[PDB]
Formats: C-alpha cells, sequence, structure tokens
C-alpha cells in the first residue's frame, strides 16, 4: 500500500541583506505491509528524491517485529533517532546563522551522508530505548576503504521526562590527513503541559581542519591534530490556544579554535486545517552576523 | 489532501525533414486543503519537476481568500492569467514554427523563468477581473541585483465576451547593455455557441539583440538601443460533434529588424473517455521554413 | 485513472572482494483509461525516470484493442515482450557476472535505448502471439541517420509449453565502422507444476569490436568484421510451500573471440503479504571471477 502526503510554503526571507520571496512544495510517498507473521515493513522517500531513492542515497526502507526496527537508507543517526532536534525557527527553517539543529556527527544527512544507505537499529521496551548505527565502511555497495561511523544511544522515560545519552564515532582512514572525531551526548526532554524544553550537552573531540572549516578558516599546512570541543543548548516552546512561541540557544567552543553562539525566537498561529502563519528570527554571535528572518504560511497535505 | 491526475501522448511528427516516433507521459499532483475561516490553500507541480518544485522555481503554492489569490513558484504573468493563449495545434503542441502562444513577455516560463519564484495576484468580483504580477528583483532567494519584471491586467466580461488589456514591463540592471523591454495589450475573446474566437494587438518597445536574436540574427557590436514592435493575431476554433477544427495565426513586425507571421492548422476527433486523436500543421514565413506537422493520440488520467 | 505500486528491498551484497550493505525504494505510476468504443489505453513510469519519462525515453504508453497493442517508449523489443528472461537470482539481481537475462539485441534499456521511444507491437489469438518492433531510424525525434534496429517474434502454447522464434537485426549507419548485427532465437518455456523450465539457443553475428568489448578487449585497428557467435541457456525453479529455488545457466560462444559460460543460484521464502527472504550467488567461468553474491528482504507495495 501506498500513501501520498505533501507540504507547501510561501512567503519573504530576509538572508541578511535583501528580502526575497522562497516557496516550495513536496509530496512524499509512504509506503506499508504486514508480513504473516505480524512484521511490519515499508518504505518511503519524497519525489524530488526519486533518484538517490533507487540506489538507497535518499529514502528509507525497514522491517520491524518484536526484536526492534532496521531501517537502511539515509536513516538518522543513533543519537538523534532518540533526541531530535531543537524547536525549529522560520517558516523557512533559519538554517543561516546555525539553527535548530543539535550538532550530531552522525547518520542522516551529516558529516556521513556519503556513507549511505547507512543502517540504524532502534529498540524500545516500556521506558526504555535503545538506538545503535553504521555505515559499511565501504561507499555504499562500491567497496572504498573509509569512514567507518558508528553510533549508540540510549534513553529513560521516567513519567515527564526523557533524560538518554550517546555516543557518535567517526574513524579516519588515515589519521594523518585527518583525527578521528567522537563525541559524547547527554540530552534532558521534559513536557510540562504545553510547553517543551530539550536541552543538551555533547563533548569529545573534532579534527582541527574540519573544525577550522566549520568558523570558515583555511587549515593550517600540517599533519592532523584532534581539538578538544564542547557544545550545549536549549529551546524552550509553548501553545497557546493556537499561538506557539519558542526559540533556542545553543554554543559550540572548540578549543584553541573559536566560539559561537547561535540562536533564534520565532512564532507560529494555527489556521487550523494544515495552514499556519510561521514567522522566525535568528543570529549567531561572530563578528560579521547578519540577522536573517523570515514570514509565511506553511501548509501540510 | 494530494490527488493524482496525469497524461501521456503518441504518435509521428515531421520536424521539417524527417518523421519521428515522438510520445511522453507525465503525472500531476495537486494538493489542497482548506483553513478553519474557509481560506483555500494549495500546491501542485508535475512528477519531472520535483526537484525544481522543491525549490519554488517550478510548481505554484497559493492561498485564496475573499482577498483574491496570491500564488508563488512558476506563476503565470498576470496578462496571461487573464487572456491565456491561442488554439493549440498539433497532438505535440506544434511550437516550432512560433507557435499557439501569444508573446507575453512576463511570467512562468517566460523571459522571467530565471527570476523564479515569481508571484502573481488574481482577484474577480461578477464580470471583472485584475492580476498584477512581479519577481523580487533578486535571482530567487539569492540576492542578485537584477530583473525586476511587472504586470498588470484586467478584464470584463460582457455576456459573450471578456474584452481586457494588460501592461507588461521588464526593467534592465544596465540598460547600455540591454534596453528595458515593454508591452500594451488588448485581447478579446468570444464564445459563440461551439466557437472561441481569440483575438489581442500587443505593442511596445524591444531590446534590439534580443529581438535580432528573436529572428535568429548575430547581435550588433554597439550599446543597447530599444526597436519598437507590435504584435497581433488570431484563432478560431469549433466542435462538431466530436471533431473540433481550429487554428491561429499571428503577426509579430519588430520594427528596422524583421516580420514574420506564423500560422497553424488543426483538428481532434474525440474517442470518449480521455482519449483523442490529434494532429495539426503550422508553419510561418521567413525563408528557410520548412512546415512542421503531427499525428497521434493524446490521453488524460 | 493513476494507480501507485511501489517495491523496495534491503540486505547485504558481496561484489567479489567486499560486502556492503545494498537497498532501494521505488513507485510506479501507472495510468489507464477505457474509450467510448472500449479500446484500452494507458502509461506508466517508475518515479526515479519522471524526467525521461516526459521525453519517451522511459516509461510506455499504449492504445490496445482488437487489432493488438501497440507501445511507444521504452518499449521492450519483440522477443523478450514474448520470451521475457530467465529465473532472476538474488535479492538485488546478480547481474553482475552476466545475470539471467537471456541476450537479446534489441529493444529496451538495451543496445537500442538511444533510439528510444521506440515501437512495439504485440498482438495475440488464442494460442498464437506475434510481437514487431523498430525505431524510426533518427535519435528519437531529432532526425539523426542512425540506427535502424527491427525485430519480430511469434509464439505458439501448446498446453504446457509454449515455443516461439524470433529475429532480431541492428543495422550500422557505416558498416566500415561498425557492421550489422542480428540474432536469431528459439526459446521454449514449459510449467509443469510449480516448475518453470526455460531455455533458449540463439545465433548470428555481432560486429568484431562490440564482440571483443562484450568480452573487455580493446579492439583492433582495423575496419569492421562481423565475427559469427551462438548464445544459449536454462533456469528451473520450483516452489514448495514458499520456499523457491532455482538458478540457470548460459554460455555465450563468440567465435575467434572467447566463451563465457555464466551461472547463478537463489532461493526465496515468501513472509507473505508482499516480503520474502530473497538470497543469491552468481559467477561465470572467465580467468578473474570472483562470486557475487547476495542477502536481504525484498518489499512489494
Ligand atoms: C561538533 C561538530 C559540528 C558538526 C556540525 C557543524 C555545526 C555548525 O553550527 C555551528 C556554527 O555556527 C554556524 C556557522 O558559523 C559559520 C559562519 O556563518 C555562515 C556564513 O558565512
Ligand atoms: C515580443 C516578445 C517576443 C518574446 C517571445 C518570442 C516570440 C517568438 O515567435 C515569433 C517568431 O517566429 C518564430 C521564430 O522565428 C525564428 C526561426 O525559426 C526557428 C528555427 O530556426
Ligand atoms: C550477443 C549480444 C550480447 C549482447 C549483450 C551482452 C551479454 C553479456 O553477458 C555475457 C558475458 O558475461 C558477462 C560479462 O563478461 C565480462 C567481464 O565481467 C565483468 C567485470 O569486469
Amino acid at each position: 500500500e501506498v500513501k501520498l502526503s505533501g507540504d507547501a510554503r510561501m512567503g519573504v526571507m530576509y538572508n541578511g541583506d535583501d528580502w526575497n520571496f522562497s516557496s516550495r512544495s513536496r509530496v512524499l510517498f509512504t509506503m506499508s505491509g504486514t508480513t504473516d507473521s505480524g512484521l511490519e515493513f515499508g518504505a518511503s522517500f519524497k519525489a524530488h528524491e526519486s533518484v538517490g531513492a533507487e540506489t538507497g542515497e535518499d529514502g528509507t526502507v525497514f522491517l520491524s517485529g518484536a526484536f526492534g526496527k532496521i531501517e537502511m537508507g539515509d536513516a538518522l543517526g543513533a543519537s538523534e533517532a532518540l533526541f531530535g532536534d531543537l524547536y525549529e525557527v522560520g517558516y523557512t527553517d533559519l538554517d543561516d546563522r546555525g539553527g535548530n539543529d543539535i550538532p550530531y556527527l552522525t547518520g542522516d544527512e551529516r558529516l556521513t551522508a556519503e556513507d549511505n544507505p547507512v543502517l540504524l537499529y532502534t529498540y524500545s521496551a516500556g521506558a526504555f530505548s535503545v538506538a545503535a548505527s553504521m555505515s559499511d565502511g565501504k561507499v555504499g555497495e562500491t567497496s572504498e576503504d573509509d569512514a567507518q561511523e558508528m553510533a549508540v544511544a540510549a534513553a529513560y522515560t521516567f513519567g515527564n521526562y526523557t533524560v538518554g545519552l550517546g555516543y557518535e564515532k567517526i574513524d579516519s582512514p588515515d589519521t594523518a590527513l585527518m583525527a578521528d572525531m567522537e563525541q559524547l551526548e547527554l540530552a534532558a526532554i521534559a513536557k510540562f503541559g504545553a510547553t517543551n524544553v530539550k536541552a543538551y550537552y555533547a563533548d569529545g573531540e573534532l579534527d582541527r581542519d574540519f573544525a577550522r572549516a566549520v568558523f570558515d578558516l583555511t587549515p593550517v599546512a600540517a599533519a592532523a591534530t584532534a581539538v578538544d570541543h564542547k557544545a550545549y543548548g536549549l529551546s524552550v516552546d509553548s501553545t497557546f490556544g493556537a499561538t506557539t512561541v519558542g526559540g533556542y540557544v545553543q554554543v559550540l567552543d572548540i578549543d584553541t579554535i573559536d566560539d559561537v553562539t547561535y540562536y533564534g525566537l520565532g512564532a507560529s498561529y494555527d489556521l487550523g486545517g494544515g495552514a499556519s502563519i510561521v514567522g522566525g528570527i535568528a543570529d549567531n554571535d561572530l563578528p560579521n552576523s547578519d540577522m536573517v528572518a523570515d514570514l509565511g504560511v506553511k501548509f501540510k497535505f
């Protein structure tokens, strides 16, 4: 069975200097089935991904059961599968100055995307959850000696709160050229009525020149070094009636290289029916940074 | 909600010299919704446009209400939104020698396409209609100082006839390189039973070397000059029973550069059910021009 | 009317040296309609082919009736339309070492693919079938003097068996550069309960350097020569309960150039519901050849 859903948005966006019209529409194909013993299986991808979904680069395929779910394709990484990301600000998701996303190292469309189809395993039992993920250590089916990437996370919900932790590791095929990167994450999610609060603290080590490239700095002509980093952040959103207001603030401090605090503030008004007016503002504290902002309508079909 | 429709055609086509098989199939995704106060909203794009529809280059998004409809994306331009184009000849739309389309300067996939998402506003009240359109004056969200393009049109239906007028203007970012282009259009549409008659007269001014490029002439190594042009044409089609016969003739006279009359004659036979046999013939009076022609079946699903 | 179906698979694949995750998902658009006298017409293409299906390179359009079916697009060639191919081994279709496909010269995505939309005509009456196919002798609608390719096949079912024959011919536009290629095929299909047996014998002549390129050999700096070849093979599959086991073996002997025998063995277990576990092994006898193999699940929606 194949079900269709879709979305669209339109409005105006300020990129720091000019306003521009911004719009889009997408269509999602969700396919499902149950085997005779009650195993579930399915697949989904958006229409603009038809081509990569046909090679396993985009879209995901899965099979679940009493043993947990195995998913393959552009599967999220284990930590991000359990904890997700922060309040999404702006109708276009105002990612320009850093975004609402938690800086997960692996999985998805993140640092490991070249590796795809990656595999995600997840399993819950009552109030606990575990997730583990990895590439094959080759570039999909072309047996390329590469990035072996992997992650593990686990959570525990106790009433109102989930708290969890995860570990992500990216192995370098030539550490004289690229240090291995690793990160440890702790996250705590709390819902109190119409308010959601999500907070995280991650720490680990990054390859020097990847870290210098994050902040847009030329690399240094030397062998690879690992620098230490710690990241952390918070979003709060609440809904009153049909109005949600929310924001987030996060910091990345990569030691010996630079520090940035980035943030955003947004609001939505639900017109009911699948449409809402959404608008937002995000920025960070580095040097250049010019706020971006937007305002428009978002539609779910 | 997401509805699917689609089309397909197949037959043989004569390009001036040889016959070739010609065929295609397309699928259109139409998505709709109503908000709690009865505002309508939607989005649509064809499957082969999944990629550009995801950036706002292809497909359109809209929101309508008592105030009129706002549409954003590859929106038609205001004049073309009210008056449309002439009898479509041939199963492949025999556009080779000039086509059935009225030479609108803006909107759509026309001279302004780079500008997209462009915006179209339309509003009717009883028997009158207004439409206005424009780009943002940037290249979508990449704030590129460019083509500010805009148009306005209005119509009035009085029984059997609509008559209307429109104005289209394209501003040059460096008039020493490209003159501004403008056009004024008047159109009159009349339905008399099973006969439709559409006629227009447009006039204005074009950039010299754009006009020379239309007729496929090298440009002249000089600063930009505007040349004056006037365009006009007519189509008539009628249906008897299951057979429609129709044609059009149009002329473009760009002063000091060249004149062309182009035309076409076609017929359809409806097999009922969404299929019809369609065939046609088009040509113009320039020098080379070898008639193109075709014959095949067209299918709507 | 537009119906959606789709498929997906996931598992691990061994390419001769390494195992890799391999997965995909696809969506097929099938569109149909009946005219007032009961002619059927339709079109279909997969989502990842939206772009070529819009030019007639991918997907097919058709119109059938009492006269037979005419199909245009990426239509299969006449022989392959009647006889199909051998047991498909492996969840990814383990085509690496030669595959389960019978070496048809024309149609489809085979040697004639550049030619597409190609045309297929088929007609059955009781127990007999005929099929004929061809390109236009141009490169679709760009009138390119090329490959005129064509084929004819016919079959006869007598109870338990179909036996048939076909002829395929590819004409060279410069025989000093490329010999014409031709092939004659005989095939016999037999179903005995849950067992299917398919066998073929083809023979003809190939262009020398195409034949040398098949076996991956540099060509020889001389004018084109035709070499003679004969191909033949067999697959057997049977289902016991929910387990199907099957395999095939085929040989290509191109005279004065090289001989290869290629084969594969696979099995499926049906989980019911559209999912099955499939796995397989294929290889050939040339020199390098390292077996490929796979194991995973396949899903139909
Ligand atoms: C710890 C691994 C991080 C991996 C993902 C990168 C996280 C990026 O967000 C942090 C930085 O703030 C935004 C980027 O700063 C660069 C300049 O602004 C962009 C235009 O020049
Ligand atoms: C007034 C602005 C016009 C902007 C759109 C162009 C209108 C084109 O149709 C008129 C010309 O007739 C067809 C083209 O003539 C050129 C040569 O034929 C094509 C193959 O060489
Ligand atoms: C008679 C016309 C044949 C036209 C289609 C080609 C048939 C290919 O299958 C036969 C050969 O066996 C597989 C290929 O052998 C080449 C080397 O292996 C591949 C990796 O190097």
